[PDB]
DNA sequence: CTGTTGGCAAGCCAGGATCTGAACAATACCGTCATCGAGCACTGCACAGA
């Protein structure tokens, strides 16, 4: 596994089925959580990479940090402590998680290494991500309400995954050219790029349902939603 | 063998209205996680004794 020499090396183990039930939610201090209020009670759910694993090369920790900071998400208890001990000190994460289909691991995202522009870049990135999601969720819902079947009800999931992968290609050049005087220019260029990408991904996600006349109002509403949110992103 | 030149080519005025443009029914399903032990199959294994 590691390639190092070792006196003792294990080669197998034994396991057996074993079940129980933990009622309630144990206050684990190492994970951020989502706060939801159902009925009058407060519900918490620990964060997990569900249908996407938000990540960019070099700055994945910043992407995850901002999602917790902005999108009912709450920071981990160990992070909450550090903020209270040093409120003015800059805070970066060491983070990781898996995307899974039951026993199968589909995706791994980990940032393990031991600035405001980067925050701005990530903030901009997430904005276009959100614009795309709202547009395609609008399509997916309309697709569902129109009694249509198939993968049309989750096109917002695939397109979100494709968003991060297609935009990751832009990141190295962006990071390489960032400095005091060039920051506003490279971020503006990033916006145009991400604007174009969102349009492409929208069209790509929706392409298999061309010539479905009953879906034209759903498609039209979805694209109008996209451009509404894209316009709100240009400063 | 030898075949030409000048001068000249128009203007007026006029192009429409009525009224009409559809409806129904139908858009799929499967598989591409895993676990455990059991109940029940190919499948060769020599043989012992036929
Ligand atoms: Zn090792």
């Amino acid at each position: 596994c590691c390639g190092q020499e070792s006196n003792l090396r294990y080669t197998g183990f034994l396991k057996e089925k074993f079940t129980f039930t933990v009622n309630g939610l144990w206050p684990h201090p190492h994970s951020p959580c989502l706060v939801t209020v159902k009925k009058g009670e407060v519900e918490e759910k620990f964060l997990a990479f569900t249908t996407s694993a938000p990540s960019w090369t070099q700055i994945s920790r910043v992407v995850v940090d901002k999602i917790i900071q902005n999108e009912g998400n709450r920071v981990a208890a160990v992070v909450n402590q550090f903020r209270n001990i040093a409120p003015q000190s800059p805070l970066e994460l060491i983070m990781g998680g898996y995307r899974n289909n039951q026993a199968s691991i589909l995706e791994r995202r980990h940032d393990v290494l031991m600035g405001n522009v980067i925050n701005e870049i990530v903030t901009v990135g997430l904005g276009y991500k959100t614009a795309l999601r709202k547009a395609l969720y609008t399509f997916a819902e309309g697709f569902k309400n129109k009694d249509f079947k198939g993968a049309g009800v989750s096109v917002h999931e695939t397109a979100e995954r494709h968003f991060y992968r297609q935009s990751e290609l832009l990141i190295p050049d962006v990071l390489a050219n960032v400095n005091f005087s060039q920051a506003d220019e490279v971020i503006a260029d990033l916006r145009d790029k991400l604007h174009q990408l969102c349009e492409m991904l929208f069209n790509q996600s929706v392409a298999p349902y061309a010539h479905h006349p009953k879906l034209i109002s759903t498609l039209a509403l979805a694209r109008a939603t996209l451009y509404k949110h894209l316009r709100e992103l240009k400063p």
